[PDB]
C-alpha cells in the first residue's frame, strides 16, 4: 500500500510517506501530519 498519506493512522516516527511526521494528538487518534 505504497506509503502512508496525511490523514491516515499511525504509529510514532512511523514508516510515513516523507512529508507526514506521524504526530497526533493522542495515541487514540494517532494520525500522519504533513508540516
Amino acid at each position: 500500500k505504497g506509503c502512508i498519506k496525511e490523514g491516515k493512522w499511525c504509529p510514532k516516527t512511523a514508516p510515513c510517506c516523507r512529508p507526514l511526521q506521524c504526530k497526533g494528538p493522542s495515541p487514540k487518534q494517532k494520525k500522519c501530519t504533513k508540516v
